[PDB]
């Protein structure tokens, strides 16, 4: 589990300071091990960053599954980021940071796509559960709706980054609710 | 109109080769003028690039208004990029190129936002015309729907750029049609 303890040290630095601080020197110091042992367990510094990122993203999904919901409508708001739980703010800060690194880090590029597919599958699962429970309609198939919901929230957050003048960031929940309602009721 | 002829030369280089080729030396040669006259008429090389970009974007809207449509449903597909007119491919190539430059060019940053607002207002106008003509419903206000439609298509195209494995780019029209139908019928 000494490899796991190195990973846990990288995850702490990632959550608190981001990817650039995640040098092998720093991680070895934090895990109280040698840089030689970090290199033994991980093929590259970028492999370690991506593996810690994926662990933190799996951890984000775990945390999200402990918020109490009564409906799949509620769980969709959480999965789509419309509820801004304060616990998850450093997790989302890392996610946005990873999004910028996929254009210069091959391992982070692959890990980001794996996390995207995991996110899509968690939305599919919530949609299909809501349909099975009688809460959601099924005018379109669940895979199509999930990609459209992800596309919407990523696009809306992309437009917020522009700093446009007639667009209030505080409307994100209201817009996301409207789209969820139109797609599923 | 000698200033206008310099602008037209910059627009030709922009459409054919992109922003990096738009040096003052190159534009002066193409407009058959002196670099001194280019500097007289334009405050900076980046001012010239942004002014030519905005002219080409206004030109894209003009071209789009000449495609014959029978419904506002059809015009929305065109405005949202779902119909891939071959004429507009170099215009859209420049638009995506500008999107990358807003993080290092202050004038392109401002011009891109102006074009975004112009795009939003053209969608608002189409929505409100379709509602006035009896073709569209009005469950939400036209400004809200327009931002959501722009957010969707930008988000969908952003997800296409990732190179995910279970996502077919050829589905863009089908997804955009579904969202238009849900928002407006």
């Amino acid at each position: 589990q000494r490899r796991e303890m190195i990973l846990q040290a990288a995850m702490q630095i990632a959550l608190a300071e981001g990817f650039t601080a995640m040098t092998v020197r720093r991680i070895a110091t934090e895990a109280q091990t040698s840089t030689g042992q970090v290199h033994h367990h991980f093929s590259s510094a970028s492999h370690l960053k991506a593996e810690a990122f994926l662990k933190l993203m799996e951890q984000l999904d775990e945390i999200e599954q402990t918020l109490q919901t009564t409906s799949q409508f509620q769980r969709l708001f959480i999965l789509l980021g419309a509820e801004n739980i304060d616990r998850l703010q450093p997790y989302l800060r890392l996610w946005n940071e990873a999004e910028l690194l996929i254009e210069q880090d091959i391992e982070i590029q692959k890990a980001y796509n794996l996390a995207m597919q995991s996110w899509h599958q968690a939305i599919v699962q919530s949609i299909e559960c809501g349909q099975k429970e009688g809460e959601f309609k099924n005018r379109s198939n669940s895979t199509d709706i999930a990609w459209r919901l992800i596309a919407f929230v990523c696009g809306l957050e992309g437009i917020y980054k522009l700093g446009l003048q007639g667009l209030a960031e505080e409307d994100f929940k209201r817009h996301t609710e409207a789209i969820i309602r139109l797609e599923l009721l």
